[PDB]
């Protein structure tokens, strides 16, 4: 039996309207003794069944069970630990897994847009670059937009640990060379806890 | 008694002068029964040996044995498969692991240098950006230099799959703003199999 603990999506902890959740998944549960017991704790507290919510599901020759715990935005941002305890009779001792926001002081992300290289202009599609650096923790959300509509032909690298101990990443938005020199304006949105309203936006366009 | 096969460093296989190698790591070796016997095969052949060489041990609470096999640059680029057979008494049957370079038409990387944003011109240090996209397979090596000398403060993101099936990455070199204002020339070096001579350079300066 193996247990996996997943943190909330970065974007869920940053918007009050969204529902951030910590997901505890157990696999290789005995096909013979599928009864699984879950206990959740926040900073060591609440053996006593609280919120949470399990389900179940049969697989190869085993069972898979998932429990989801809704977390409070500020609880997560304040570094509270979420512990998932899993018990099964076909197991010696219960399996424990804990997860929290990475420790350290939040650092505000620096966002800069970079137009495509002149040499790339011979191509039919160009690259609009958004650089995000100096941020911490690594949890972050980046998106693009031209008008109000979201742009979807973009790719973002995973965050990279930098020398100062902070993280950086780049996002690449690909558009038709025409849409660019025509004058259209683009912008990458960046969501991070260390930003004023957990959100900033930088514009990009030729001139 | 777990086995992990690793491929050669991208750079080692692109320059004849270097020595590319495939490495077969063996973790959780029983403190009781180390004695690990390796077996390597290149496209099936070998075992009556040809160039293997294991070494060292011990770790946290268990042993870690590692076998290194030197490869012919050409054999690795041609897509030959490398197989590591690991044997140990405390292991029922011999665990085998195969490895080879990603398959598919190699694609030439486009290299573009991007100057620091006007907005960043306010910090003491600035970011020189090297965008490398459209390449395949993902094995690539990127480096920065200035007037013939290698730069120290740069970081390269790992390869990211692009929408069209090829890869891209960004390399970032941080330098004192003065060095950029003084007009010094900085260069992004890229090493990939689909480039003529497996190498290309792109310069940046104010
Ligand atoms: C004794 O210590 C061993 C290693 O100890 C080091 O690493 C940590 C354990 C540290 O806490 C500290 O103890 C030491 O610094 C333990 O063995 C480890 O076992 C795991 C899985 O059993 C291996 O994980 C693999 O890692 C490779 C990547 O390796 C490279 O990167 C790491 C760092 O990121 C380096 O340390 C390595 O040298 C390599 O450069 C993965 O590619 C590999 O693939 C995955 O396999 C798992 C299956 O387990 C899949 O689920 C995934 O999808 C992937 O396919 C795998 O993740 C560690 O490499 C290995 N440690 C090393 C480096 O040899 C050992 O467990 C511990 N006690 C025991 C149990 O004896
Ligand atoms: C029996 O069947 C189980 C479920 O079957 C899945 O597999 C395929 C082949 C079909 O059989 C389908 O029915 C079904 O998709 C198998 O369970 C699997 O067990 C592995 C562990 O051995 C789990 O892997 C873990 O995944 C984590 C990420 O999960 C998320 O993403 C995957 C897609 O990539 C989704 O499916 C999940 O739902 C999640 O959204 C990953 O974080 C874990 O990695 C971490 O831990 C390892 C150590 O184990 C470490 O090396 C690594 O660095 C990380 O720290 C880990 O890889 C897998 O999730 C689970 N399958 C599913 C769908 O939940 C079971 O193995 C199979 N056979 C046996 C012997 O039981």
């Amino acid at each position: 039996p193996s247990v996996f603990l997943f943190p909330p999506k970065p974007k869920d902890t940053l918007m009050i309207s969204r529902t951030p959740e910590v997901t505890c998944v157990v696999v290789d549960v005995s096909h013979e003794d599928p009864q699984v017991k879950f206990n959740w704790y926040v900073d060591g507290v609440q053996v006593h069944n609280a919120k949470t919510k399990p389900r179940e599901q049969q697989y190869n020759s085993t069972y898979r069970v998932v429990s989801v715990l809704t977390v409070l935005h500020q609880n997560w941002l304040d570094g509270k630990e979420y512990k998932c305890k899993v018990s099964n009779k076909a197991l010696p001792a219960p399996i424990e897994k804990t997860i929290s926001k990475a420790k350290g002081q939040p650092r505000e992300p620096q966002v800069y847009t970079l137009p495509p290289s002149r040499e790339e202009m011979t191509k039919n599609q160009v690259s609009l670059t958004c650089l995000v650096k100096g941020f911490y923790p690594s949890d972050i959300a980046v998106e693009w937009e031209s008008n109000g509509q979201p742009e979807n032909n973009y790719k973002t690298t995973p965050p990279v640990l930098d020398s100062d101990g902070s993280f950086f990443l780049y996002s690449k938005l690909t558009v038709d060379k025409s849409r660019w020199q025509q004058g259209n304006v683009f912008s990458c949105s960046v969501m991070h806890e260390a930003l004023h309203n957990h959100y900033t936006q930088k514009s990009l366009s030729l001139s």
